[PDB]
């Protein structure tokens, strides 16, 4: 059937080693669920970075990808989470996309007891049961008891 | 008549920043005839004894961005605040007017065109985005920049 | 009560509003205790930024000032705390300077349950009683029940 | 003769995927030069993390490790660099250890023209030729033309 499209938002493309070693396993786990993965660092591989307007066109391309995804899978590691990822997450919330968060970072960093991060990151998630959309390890992505799988199966 | 600006900032996280940094910016925005929605003030009366206060603040902030006319996002720091970034994103996706403020003199970015991550500028024009980018509090009321022009059609 | 030299390490010089509104109140609070305050953004205001070596000169003068102060007063607001403040805090720890920390940020941001920040920031403070060196408001700075006041009388 | 000891300071132990996949390749790059690698997350994995005082014990062990290493190899990826790495780098500078910086993150984030990061990170490096101590990929670590190799071989 038409594979669901996930926009995989991450800061992992800014580092040589992270792009090479951290992203492929996450892409693989998502694809093992039957997902069509739009990964921005891969999807922008061929830009003419010769050109001065390259940054604006990457921004417009990323904006179109988020508007056309079915859901976002946002890597929100780091203190704080990446600002580009955060802009993409807020776009997804406002457009009623499916929302899934990933953080295998064990530091807690927040102003509230309910959420391990700034509360805005959870605005598009339900009040009760948001943890089902919150993944804390790559091997958890495949879980039939978590929200990504449930969302794929109607 | 007056347009509504959502003033997104991390300045409510420090007692000193909330009292000393925010009022001057609120004053500058109001002196242009803008009705300013400042989230830390607008949620002063939310029951912070309750466990669900974080969810109610998040929905209130989401509703405010949906109902504001523009966002005025304080994007100081390396990197800019993540909640501000989420709210700027809602605003871009909802076709709100967008204005950015950064009086931080550090450059922190992935590109030479823009002083920050290019996603922050996704909702601004390709040419002339700098007219929407304020680098000092006293620049806010400048008649040559985008905020004043936006009020006067 | 002695006139000891405090190096006042902060990121508040990087923002125009912060430099003029947040930093002076902390300078005054320390000076109200009879401290000689070494504030780096003012102390290096007489440097020649016109030529390209100004960053190496400022880095060296900051290093000397930590070498010669009696204690550091590190403003460790932000998520995370400022990296230059962090380097200078590490210099002061290794140099056995007195250590005092300031955080009026409400957000707890940490690896661990003992301390509100990354544990390394506290390596130079006692195992028990470190709270007495940890200041969470401008008003608290002058309290005679906290370590800064007692250090001046020692 | 005793092998030179490098303290490998990084935030990579806070993320399960980063600890597993990013650290081993760097440890191997350093060991292939004959270095004894002190990596803090592994060196403290035997501490009893059920007890409340573990945070203090890790801080003191990290402090002692920096005092007893010959050099530090500081992973300063991220915006900004990790605050614990920064404290450990500051300790290393004040204690006249050899200093080496690693950043394969292509984002530039700084207050100056000369350096790609906050100028304090370079205070322990010479004014001229500091780039020789600054590594931008795992593959560069072994370069016979950069400062680590020269430091090992007199
Ligand atoms: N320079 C950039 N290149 C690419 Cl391919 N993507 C970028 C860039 N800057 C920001 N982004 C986008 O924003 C996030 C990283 O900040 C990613 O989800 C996505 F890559
Ligand atoms: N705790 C918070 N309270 C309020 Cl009223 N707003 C918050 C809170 N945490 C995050 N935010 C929202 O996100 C931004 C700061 O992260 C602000 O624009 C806005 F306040
Ligand atoms: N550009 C800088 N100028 C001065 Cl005077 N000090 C600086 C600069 N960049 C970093 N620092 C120093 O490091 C910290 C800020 O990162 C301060 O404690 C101290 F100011
Ligand atoms: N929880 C921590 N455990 C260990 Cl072993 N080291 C830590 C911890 N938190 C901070 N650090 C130290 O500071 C840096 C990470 O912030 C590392 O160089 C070193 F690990
Ligand atoms: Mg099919
Ligand atoms: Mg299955």
């Amino acid at each position: 059937m038409k594979r669901k499209i996930i926009y995989l938002a991450s800061p992992y493309g800014f580092s040589q080693q992270q792009k090479t070693l951290l992203l492929p396993p996450i892409v693989r786990a998502l694809e093992a669920l039957g997902i069509e993965v739009w990964e921005p660092f891969a999807r922008n591989n061929q830009i003419d970075f010769s050109q001065a307007d390259w940054a604006y066109r990457v921004a417009q391309a990323d904006l179109q990808d988020v508007k056309n995804c079915d859901g976002i899978f946002a890597v929100v590691n780091g203190t704080p989470p990446d600002e580009g990822v955060m802009v993409q997450l807020g776009m997804a919330i406002a457009l009623n996309k499916a929302i899934f968060l990933f953080r295998d970072d064990f530091r807690r960093c927040s102003d509230n007891e309910r959420y391990p991060l700034n509360l805005m990151l959870f605005a598009g998630l339900p009040e009760i049961g948001w943890e089902n959309y919150y993944y804390t390890s790559v091997d958890e992505i495949q879980s039939h008891d978590k929200a990504l799988y449930k969302w794929l199966t109607g």
